[PDB]
């Protein structure tokens, strides 16, 4: 099965640029925890800007050009992405926008960081009469975490 993980801030005209608008410790914990010892894949944007393979988890990079790294395992389709995955529980479709529009019709289950920034403008629109709340927990800004976040896990209705 395919599963989308990604932080999701609130749009609003005046928000902050998307540049940095937050720095999140603890999403990026809930990140590793829940991606590793799982496939991942991504977009050879998200490649660069992670710049460096995740480690305990497969690597797995779309681009239509040939690969450019070989820590890492590059594929060229949607299709081939998938077949580099082989027979796992879980496929972990990490970013970014691109990639996440083309998974999301394939996916069942959204893993998915709502931070309470507002930002003026990544992550498809989904129809929530599609997807089931089955797991949510809120926690506050703290000393480390600069904005109050959510957690939530979204499987398909
Ligand atoms: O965030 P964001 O949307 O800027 O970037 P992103 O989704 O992290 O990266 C998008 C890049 O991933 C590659 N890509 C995405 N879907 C593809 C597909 N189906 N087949 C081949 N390559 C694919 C393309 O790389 P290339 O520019 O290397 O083709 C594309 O420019
Ligand atoms: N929830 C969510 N948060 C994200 O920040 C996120 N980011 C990406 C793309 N960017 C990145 C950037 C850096 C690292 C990273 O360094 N991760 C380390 C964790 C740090 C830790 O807790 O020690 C890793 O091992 O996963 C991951 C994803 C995709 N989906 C997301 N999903």
């Amino acid at each position: 099965m395919i599963s989308l993980i990604a932080a999701l801030a609130v749009d609003r005209v005046g928000g902050m640029e998307n540049a940095m608008p937050w720095n999140l410790p603890a999403d990026l914990a809930w990140f590793k925890r829940n991606t590793l010892n799982k496939p991942v894949i991504m977009g050879r944007h998200t490649w660069e800007s992670i710049g460096r393979p995740l480690p305990g988890r497969k690597n797995i990079i779309l681009s239509s050009q040939p690969g450019t790294d070989d820590r890492v395992t590059w594929v060229k389709s949607v299709d081939e992405a998938i077949a580099a995955c082989g027979d796992v529980p879980e496929i972990m479709v990490i970013g970014g926008g691109r990639v996440y529009e083309q998974f999301l019709p394939k996916a069942q289950k959204l893993y998915l960081t709502h931070i309470d920034a507002e930002v003026e403008g990544h992550f498809p629109d989904y129809e929530p009469d599609d997807w089931e709340s089955v797991f949510s927990e809120f926690h506050d800004a703290d000393a480390q975490n600069s904005h109050s976040y959510c957690f939530e896990i979204l499987e398909r209705r």
